[PDB]
């Protein structure tokens, strides 16, 4: 409508139905292709899940230096693409290859890297893609909610692809989901113009200082929800890594138990989009820190729950608890920082607890996860990591800052007005 003339609307939400097409394939099912398409060490597969966080933070980090130091010059989003027309090749010719033929620290470390255009590069996009949102006029959040429908369509389509030829997949999505999200350029905008003459705007930007830093470490409210952060979380984190396989496993054929999964994927959307619509409004009556509790006590319950399992139905119910949270946990996170903390701060917060302390305690955890479903399987390992993620979160229904002790309008209410 007010964009239908409007064509970098065009560009960049198509090229985020696009980006977000390929994350529907290699995100799903990279447990399947590893551990069936190349038959890899239940322990092993954490070696792997666990260089992908060592990177993720060395680059995620990084790449914030070049996501604005470099504004809007698609440079760096143009490695990320080009190195994504090799979807192909690399997992095919390289990355398969590696991991398998048995040389497989040299071959994660060497293949963890793919994952710099995924962990650290998928937010590194929809950075970029706002920065047009403003110059051109999208609600960019109309155009996000454009590589939603991708990532849907994606999980669907690919699952149901993926059983018929695993193959047949790096080679859509190197193409189908590269060849266009890299053409989508030579179509696209710079002017320095629609922001101010000179520097005034352009580009919102903040500040990450050591003090800042050693403000939060003198900070306990930080510490207890990096207690929260690195307990909870972290450790739902690598809950999911392998769970996918955890899912397979309960199905009638194993390339039948994909596409299933495929499905309560592509309808995570389906019911998240929806979920996301009241959440705000809920979280801002029931108060973050209790959202955030919410969150845990499903988190938890579905790691519990998973470690006993025996159907197949169970199973489908526990992959679509993974929805419910979801909202609750970022939209809590957003809101609970927020009403607990200086505005300043917030930035740091983020990098310092939620990237260099979790993918921190996710390189270390993801390896005892799967050197545990060895010792034990799975099931076992989840009563382990269920126990202590329900445990942490009891323990903050006490430590987490509760709804506005000492400032209900000054430090709950200030922000919001
Ligand atoms: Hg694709
Ligand atoms: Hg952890
Ligand atoms: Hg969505
Ligand atoms: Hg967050
Ligand atoms: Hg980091």
């Amino acid at each position: 409508m007010y964009y239908l003339k409007n064509t970098n609307f065009w560009m960049f939400g198509l090229f985020f139905f696009f980006y977000f097409f390929i994350m529907g394939a290699y995100f799903p099912f990279f447990p399947i292709w590893l551990h069936d398409i190349n038959h890899i060490s239940k322990s092993d597969t954490g070696i792997i899940f666990a260089a992908i966080s060592l990177f993720s933070l060395l680059f995620q980090p990084l790449f914030g230096l070049l996501s604005d130091k470099l504004g809007l010059r698609k440079y760096l989003l143009w490695i990320i693409t080009g190195m994504l027309v090799m979807f192909a090749p690399f997992f095919i010719f390289i990355f398969g290859p590696l991991l398998q033929y048995n040389i497989l620290v040299g071959s994660i470390v060497g293949g963890i890297y793919l994952g710099f255009c995924f962990n650290a590069g998928a937010p590194a996009v929809e950075a970029f893609i706002e920065k047009v949102s403003r110059r051109s006029n999208f609600e960019f959040g109309r155009a996000r909610m454009f590589g939603c429908v991708g990532w849907a369509l994606g999980a669907s389509i690919v699952g149901i692809m993926f059983t018929i030829n695993n193959q047949f997949v790096f080679w859509l999505g190197s193409g189908c989901a590269l060849i266009l999200a890299v053409l989508l350029f030579f179509a696209k905008t710079d002017a320095p113009s629609s922001a101010t003459v000179a520097n005034a705007v352009g580009a919102n930007h903040s500040a990450f200082s050591l003090k800042l830093a050693l403000e939060l470490f003198r900070q306990p409210k930080l510490w207890f929800l990096s207690l929260y952060v690195i307990g909870v979380s972290c450790t739902y984190d690598v809950f999911d890594q392998q769970f996918a396989n955890f899912f397979t496993s309960f199905f009638a054929t194993g390339e039948q138990g994909t596409r299933v999964f495929g499905y309560v994927t592509t309808m995570g959307e389906l019911l998240n989009a929806s979920i996301m619509f009241f959440a705000p409004l809920i979280i801002n009556r029931i108060g973050g820190k209790n959202a955030l509790l919410l969150a845990g006590t499903i988190m938890s319950v579905r790691i519990i729950g998973s470690s006993f399992a025996t159907s197949a139905l169970e199973v489908v119910i526990l992959k679509t608890l993974h929805m419910f949270e979801v909202p609750f946990l970022l939209v809590g996170c957003f809101k609970y920082i927020t009403s607990q903390f200086e505005v300043r701060f917030s930035a740091t917060i983020y990098l310092v607890c939620f990237c260099f302390f979790k993918q921190l305690a996710m390189i270390f955890m993801s390896v005892l996860a799967g050197n545990m479903y060895e010792s034990i399987g799975f099931q076992g390992a989840y009563l382990v990591l269920g126990l202590v993620a329900l445990g942490f979160t009891l323990i903050s229904v006490f430590t987490l800052s509760g709804p506005g002790p000492l400032s209900l309008l000054r430090r709950q209410v200030n922000e919001v007005a």
